C-alpha cells in the first residue's frame, strides 16, 4: 500500500533559467493522471529552489520539491549553510541528507546525517536518508551488514513517530555515476534488510509505511524491474533527472503505466 | 585611494521574505550620495539570493550582493554544492571564501580556498578571502606569520591580474561573534602586513589597490577608528548586518 517515489537530484547542475525550463518540461510531458499513482519531486541547487517553487505554486504543477542539503543548526553563526526553516518556508516538501558525496567529499558520518535529518523533521520536511556500501564493502560480500549500520547510525535515537516521517534511500556508491546499476535482486535484498531493521528501530506497523528508495544508475530503461520489486518503493534518480523526456518516461514507469 | 567596502555577512539568518524586508530597509537608510564613497554589498544565504537578485535590480537599488561559499568545481555530481556559474548568472558581486566557520566546521584548508577563489575569478566573481588567527595564535605573538602563512596559501600561484581582482578579510577568530573586537592599531599591524605580503605574490602596483578588509565584531561604534587606519579599506560584518539602521550607520561612518 506505499506510494511509488520518485526524486530527482539534481546535484550541481542548471542556473535558474534552466531549472524553469526543466521543471516545465518535465510538466508538460507527464500527464496529470499519474500523480494519482506516484509521487515525483524534483530537488535542485539551493539557488534554483525560489524559481522553481514560484513556477510550481504559479502554475499549479503536481511536481513536488526539494533541497539536496540542509543544516543540522536552526540560524546562526554557519556561514554557507542553509536552515530547515529557509527551506520550509520556500515550500520545499523533501530534503535529502547524508548523500554518498556529501558523506565523502564533506566528512559527513553518521551523527551529522542524524542532526540533519532532526533538522529536517523539525521544519516538516520529509528526509531522504541515504545509505550505500562501497565496492570493496561489496566485493568482500558485507554489504547487508554495512548498510545495517549506517540505518542504525543514521537513525539512532529517533522515536516510532519520527522514523515514521523518514524516507530512506539505498545508493550503493559502486552504482553512482558508473553506468552500473544493481540489479533488482541486489536492491531487494539491501532493502529488505532496511525494512526488517526498521522493525526494530521502529515498531513492525511503521516499518511496513516507510518508503524505501533504490539510487545509483536509475534510468527508464531499468526502473521498472527495481521499482517492482516488493520492499522498493521507488527511486532516487541522478543523472537521469536533468533529462526532461527521460525523467518524464521513467516515473510513468514507476507508476504502472497507463 | 582604495574605495572602502563594507560586506554584509547575514551568514545562517533570514528567510526570503526576511530577506526582502532588510534589504528595502537598508536602501532607504543609506541615502544615494553615500555610494560615492563606499560600496556596500549584503551577502545573503544562497536561498535568498534570487529574491535580493530581483529586489535590487528591479527597485534600481545601489546596494550589490553576493554569496557566502562557491565550489571548486564548474559542476557535475556535487549533491548541495553551488557553482560559480549559478551565482554569476544571479547577478553576483561577490563570494566569501574561506570564512573561519567553512575553515573549521568544514574543514576546508588553503588549498580548498584557493580553488573556490580560482573558480570564483573563473566566473567574474569577487572573491573575498577570509584569514585570521585563533585565540591562542594570538596570546603567543604568532599572529602576523600565521595570517602571511595563511594569505600565501590560499592565493599560491596566483597571477598578478588574478590577485587584483581579490579582496582580502582579516578576521581573527578570538573576534568573531565574541564581542573582542581587535583594536584599531591590531588590525593595522595585519592588515598591513598583508598587503607587504601582496607585494610580493603579485607586485607594488597590484598591492595598492587590493582592498583588505577587518571584520570580528565590527559595529557602528568600532567601525570608524578600524577603518580609518591606512592599510584597512572596509569591513566584513556580521551580527550587524542584520540590522538595517545599523548596518546603515557603520557604511555611512565608513565613507568618511
Ligand atoms: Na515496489
Ligand atoms: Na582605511
Amino acid at each position: 500500500a506505499r506510494k511509488p517515489l520518485i526524486a530527482g537530484n539534481w546535484k550541481m547542475n542548471l542556473n535558474h533559467l534552466e531549472a524553469i525550463s526543466l521543471v516545465q518540461k518535465i510538466a508538460f510531458s507527464l500527464p496529470e493522471k499519474y500523480f494519482d499513482k506516484v509521487d515525483v519531486t524534483v530537488i535542485p541547487p539551493f539557488t534554483d529552489i525560489r524559481s522553481v517553487q514560484t513556477l510550481i505554486e504559479g502554475d499549479k504543477l503536481l511536481l513536488t520539491y526539494g533541497a539536496q542539503d540542509v543544516s543540522a543548526e536552526d540560524s546562526g553563526a554557519f556561514t554557507g549553510e542553509i536552515s530547515g526553516s529557509m527551506l520550509a518556508k520556500l515550500g520545499c516538501t523533501f530534503v535529502v541528507v547524508g548523500h554518498s558525496e556529501r558523506r565523502t567529499l564533506h566528512s559527513e558520518d553518521d551523527a551529522v546525517v542524524l542532526a540533519k535529518t532532526k533538522a529536517a523533521l523539525k521544519n516538516g520536511l520529509t528526509p531522504i536518508v541515504c545509505i550505500g556500501e562501497g565496492l570493496n564493502i561489496r566485493e568482500a560480500g558485507e554489504h547487508v551488514a554495512y548498510n545495517v549500520a549506517q540505518l542504525r547510525g543514521s537513525l539512532d535515537g529517533l522515536s516510532a513517530d519520527d522514523i515514521a516521517k523518514v524516507v530512506i534511500a539505498y545508493e550503493p556508491v559502486w552504482a553512482i555515476g558508473t553506468g552500473r546499476v544493481a540489479s533488482a535482486s541486489d536492491a531487494q535484498e539491501v532493502c529488505g534488510a532496511i525494512r526488517e531493521e526498521l522493525k526494530e528501530l521502529a515498531s513492525a506497523e511503521v516499518a511496513a509505511g516507510v518508503r524505501v528508495l533504490y539510487g545509483g544508475s536509475v534510468n527508464a530503461k531499468n526502473v521498472g524491474e527495481i521499482v517492482g520489486q516488493p520492499d522498493v518503493d521507488g527511486a532516487l534518480v541522478g543523472g537521469a533527472s536533468l533529462k526532461a523526456d527521460e525523467f518524464a518516461t521513467l516515473s510513468a514507469i514507476a507508476a504502472g503505466g497507463p
